[PDB]
């Protein structure tokens, strides 16, 4: 348990790579834009590629 250059999120960086499935670069913005949040995360990037269109099948529209 040590770490040096206080200031990054890899740990949960490679958690979400396997939990979504997007590349490494992508779940980063996602845990940036939520602030290290796997679950603001998850649903972020699902929610991108559903406006972008980045994978065919269907994300998954939801309303508020």
């Amino acid at each position: 348990g040590s770490s040096g250059s206080s200031g990054s999120s890899k740990e949960l960086l490679m958690k979400l790579r396997r939990k979504t499935g997007y590349s490494f670069v992508n779940c980063k913005k996602a845990l940036e834009t939520c602030g290290g949040d796997l679950k603001q995360a998850e649903i972020w990037l699902h929610k991108e590629a559903q406006k972008e269109g980045w994978s065919k099948a269907a994300s998954g529209p939801s309303s508020g």
